[PDB]
This record gives structure tokens, C-alpha cells and sequence, in this order.
């Protein structure tokens, strides 16, 4: 369990929200 | 080129962060 939240979100996570938080 | 982040991300985004966001 826990092999994208912290692989694949984080990433996202701060790439992501420049997307939708910003577009 | 873009699919993860506005398909993908924000659901971690809220699942990811509550994961390391929380601990």
C-alpha cells in the first residue's frame, strides 16, 4: 500500500495545483 | 503531455497531502 501518493502525488502535488491552481 | 495532473493529481492532491500533509 502507499506507492503513489508519495511517488506520483507529491510530484504532482506541487506541479498539479500550478495547473489547476493557476489555470 | 498534461493527463496526470488535472486527471489524476488533484485527487491525490487531496489524498497525498492528507498522507504526508499528515504525517
Amino acid at each position: 500500500g502507499i506507492g503513489k501518493y508519495l511517488h506520483s502525488a507529491k510530484k504532482f502535488g506541487k506541479a498539479w495545483v500550478g495547473e489547476i491552481m493557476n489555470s
